């Protein structure tokens, strides 16, 4: 049941922005670990005296890494005279975000038809404004409203190359890394109370509903913008990982980013080769029991050798009434046990592939738990 | 003329500590870019609720990367009950250092005979105390005094494995990277006024004197701890890079770390292969003129093929009355045009090799300048 109630025209996920202490080192680490190319920059070399911003791309996935310079470089500036390429940026906000949360996502950006009307309609419908619409070089419009915690939903609209003021990166500094990641599938928030979080976001977007936690998913009209939200379930045997998140993050924020791969086998081979030489680490692999039980539940989707390849790579598998999902989770991206990355690939729901095909893997909590018990046996 | 006037017994450089916003991402970037292994950790997994610290090693070179957790994790703690493994660490100091300077060296640590007496003698002789001697697990003593800006000189002494409370890293997360770097050769500060800086540091250590800047070098008794200091020369045609440093760094601080390689050819081959895939970038190479002129001034030290190999790798060469030095400079390590790394290898002065053999390359300012003019010709 999709009532298609978006209060404005939403296209696709556009980019994700990390607020960093040093954007150079985070961006270089992420580039090597995920196989993303350096594609654009805005920094001192492009005349930006306010912040350093570096853009990584893989397919349609766009990761932006931003950190503030010393405020003294831009002391004589005012907003009308700013050299910042992202005019919503504020030194004090960025330093306070990072001191409070550590490394994390500041902005979940979606491309819309008209960011100004998206901003107006959202605020008229209960959204808390964060940054008003601003038109950059008569070409791009950006605006921001609060999503949860200190994370903003950023609207971007183009009249007709990332953002004005960003320069394309010279091919020499731009090595064409690619491990097969192609787009952002979904972005997940952790909140203390799911109910009010859902009501707030669904209220101002018109997005419709699609051990440890309760969860629900908000989706755009074509269900290609997917925003799950989690809350903790207290008193449990094992402590809720959502609760641990809220403690170490100093409250609500983005929990994980799910990146669709065109070939999750190759992506995981390439990422695992680099885990211990600067890349990302992965969750411990499920026991062989789990892969033994895969034949019975997806043996009509995946061959034995594709199942054995899932086993070599530590991949999880879940299935809907409509599709099959292959997924794996990284360890936390930085110092705090907060944000992590999910790699996914979806099988089925051909029409193009409909969004969310196969679900989000919630069947794996019990399937992994069972298999852990069966391996102890 | 070495009067051997150290006011306490100094052994060798022990480690360099970076204060970071996210120690995980800086450490992983540095590990891949410099070929340093993860060798020790102190973080949540080892019971440290205060800071995340990760140690990289290559030969005797020790790089420590530290960042604070949320203060709320350790709210009930007091210094007598601290879970911090580095008891001089302070959340507010670390956040203020990083907000003010960005990514940079907080501590230059030297191993001494007795850090408590090193601390007492230093302060009795004009050093500004930063952190008093503290004995960790009856095994190691650490103390700190101000060096310049917000950089401390850290004394460490061992009764008889990095520091108590640090755990050795499991071999799986410890990939044995090695590009040939073996030890810290020297650590260089930038200050607004050289005279008072020298008088202060030489005053409390007893260390003796060994286009753009004025410079002098302080050295320990055996001249294996080398601490050059630079000041800007104003009014020049080209703007002093020392002055640019002080502007972007918000004042005095560590300018560069020189890392001795046992084979600077292999080190530079390995680092340059990784520059655009997460590693470090290097200064633009000198023109072929410069390598043409190398035959006349070091043609008795290096073969034509070793000179042509310097040319392939962009290496600089200078020579003393006693030795020959091969060196190269990275671009800045992070967002700000402040700290960078030098790779060096020294030829000559065999007795072991005496410290500082060949000097520090000051002859290259004019030699590079000349060669740039000759290449335009
Ligand atoms: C986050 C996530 C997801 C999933 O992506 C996420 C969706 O996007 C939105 C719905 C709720 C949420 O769950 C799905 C299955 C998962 N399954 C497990 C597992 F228990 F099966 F391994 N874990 C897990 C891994 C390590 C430690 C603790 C839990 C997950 O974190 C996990
Ligand atoms: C730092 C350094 C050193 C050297 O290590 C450093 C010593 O440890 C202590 C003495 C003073 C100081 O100078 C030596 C030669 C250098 N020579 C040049 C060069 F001009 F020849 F390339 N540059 C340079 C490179 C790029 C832009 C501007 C200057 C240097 O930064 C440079
Ligand atoms: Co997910
Ligand atoms: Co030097």
């Amino acid at each position: 049941k999709n009532p298609k109630s978006d209060k404005f025209k939403v296209k696709r996920f556009h980019h994700i922005e990390f607020w960093c202490g040093d954007a150079t080192n985070v961006a270089r680490r992420f580039s090597w670990g995920l196989g993303m190319r350096f594609s654009a920059k805005s920094d001192l070399s492009t005349g930006n005296m306010v912040h350093a911003s570096y853009l990584l791309t893989s397919g349609d996935l766009r990761f932006l890494f931003t950190a503030p310079y010393s405020p003294s470089l831009s002391a004589g500036e005012i907003k009308p005279t700013t050299t910042a390429s992202i005019p919503s940026f504020d030194h004090g906000s960025c330093r306070s975000f990072f001191s409070s949360h550590g490394l994390g996502v500041r902005a979940v950006a979606i491309e819309v038809e008209d960011a100004e009307s998206a901003f107006s309609i959202s605020v008229a419908n209960g959204a808390i404004p964060s940054s008003p619409p601003i038109v950059l070089n008569e070409a791009v419009t950006i605006a921001e409203v609060k999503l949860y915690g200190d994370v903003v939903l950023r609207y971007v609209s183009y009249k007709a190359e990332f953002l004005p003021g960003f320069e394309r990166v010279e091919d020499a500094s731009s090595f064409p890394l690619d491990y097969g990641i192609r787009r952002l599938d979904h972005a997940v928030g952790n909140v203390p109370e799911l109910g009010p979080a859902l009501t707030y976001v669904a209220g101002f977007t018109g997005f419709h509903q699609f051990s440890g936690l309760n969860s629900a998913v908000l989706a755009s009209n074509d269900e290609m913008v997917l925003l799950p939200i989690n809350e903790p379930v207290h008193g449990t045997k094992r402590k809720s990982q959502i609760q641990t998140y809220l403690e170490h993050n100093e409250g609500a924020g983005l929990q994980h980013l799910a990146l669709m791969s065109e070939d999750i086998f190759r992506t995981l081979r390439e990422m695992r080769k680099r885990s211990s030489i600067g890349g990302f680490d992965f969750m411990p692999s499920p026991p062989p029991t789990y892969y033994q039980n895969l034949k019975k539940r997806v043996g009509d989707v995946l061959s034995d050798d594709q199942i054995k390849e899932c086993e070599e790579l530590g991949i999880l598998v879940d299935r809907d009434d409509q599709g099959t999902l292959l997924q794996i989770f990284t360890k936390p991206l930085g110092d705090r046990p907060t944000i992590f990355i999910e790699i996914i690939q979806r099988v089925g729901c051909m029409m193009y592939q409909s969004g969310g095909c196969g679900g989000f893997g919630k069947g794996n909590f019990s399937e992994l738990f069972k298999s852990i018990e069966e391996y102890e046996k």
